[PDB]
């Protein structure tokens, strides 16, 4: 740690404090994150999981019972960008570019059997060139997803897939597609899709929009650990009501990212081939 000079505190992560710092040896500016042998091996494997849409893990430093992760530094997150773009909305070509790039990062990680598990706007970092990158990939498997952060802050449920809420502990890469579909809808509408404040509120918000799932749409759902036959039965809403003014190609893609059955849910690779991306470009964001 003596090789890093702290510049400023940049945030409070799920696992520990995040600082902007300067590497005295290389001169580079980095994001330094303060955080068991199984975790060291898993985190070490992430140093080789390199892609332009994945925030680069520069180093892992384990010293005197503390773990430090050194990441490439990016100047803002999507949560702050969406808040700053609230009055006007993020332009559709930029939403499309961001979704396209995030799907590329997921397709790469998923091809290596690495899941994120906790995607959220605060974990999506942008630069002034038009890129967006996935932060903290693989950290949920190495350290778990807690109910509360190290500062006691509630970990958001808003982007959590229904199979996790229903008690599947052996979930798939589909959980990340669900989270990204929720984020896509939020960029379009400027409001969170499913802002639950408890596990049951999260589930019931999903059910009130997509319909209460049953054996027809999701074979095996009624046998899941936390499924209860007493769940209320709500009808499914049309996506034309849920995400206006998104065009039919965008609504088709979103609906496939939000399928209940993880086996039916579109993969990141198949999503990249969707006609919604026919006219994709890479605009420069207004920052």
């Amino acid at each position: 740690m003596e090789n890093f000079q702290k510049v400023e505190k940049i945030g409070e992560g799920t696992y520990g404090v995040v600082y902007k710092a300067r590497n005295k040896l290389t001169g580079e500016v980095v994001a330094l994150k303060k955080i068991p042998s199984t975790a060291i091996r898993e985190i070490s494997l992430l140093k080789e999981l390199n892609h332009p849409n994945i925030v680069k893990l520069l180093d892992v430093i384990h010293t005197e019972n503390k773990l430090y992760l050194v990441f490439e530094f990016l100047h803002q997150d999507l949560k702050k960008f969406m808040d700053a773009s609230a009055l006007t909305g993020i332009p559709l070509p930029l939403i499309k570019s961001y979704l396209f790039q995030l799907l590329q990062g997921l397709a790469f990680c998923h091809s290596h059997r690495v899941l994120h598990r906790d995607l959220k706007p605060q974990n999506l970092l942008i630069n002034t060139e038009g890129a967006i990158k996935l932060a903290d990939f693989g950290l949920a498997r190495a350290f778990g997803v807690p109910v509360r952060t190290y500062t006691h802050e509630v970990v958001t449920l808003w982007y959590r897939a229904p199979e996790i809420l229903l008690g599947c502990k052996y979930y798939s890469t589909a959980v990340d597609i669900w989270s990204l579909g929720c984020i896509f809808a939020e960029m379009v509408t400027r409001r969170a899709l499913f802002p639950g404040d408890s596990e049951i509120d999260q589930l019931f918000r999903i059910f009130r929009t997509l319909g209460t799932p049953d054996e027809v749409v999701w074979p095996g759902v009624t046998s899941m650990p936390d499924y209860k036959p007493s769940f209320p039965k709500w009808a499914r809403q049309d996506f034309s009501k849920v995400v206006p003014p998104l065009d039919e190609d965008g609504r088709s893609l979103l609906s496939q990212m939000l399928h209940y059955d993880p086996n039916k849910r579109i993969s990141a690779k198949a999503a990249l081939a969707h006609p919604f991306f026919q006219d994709v470009t890479k605009p420069v964001p207004h920052l």
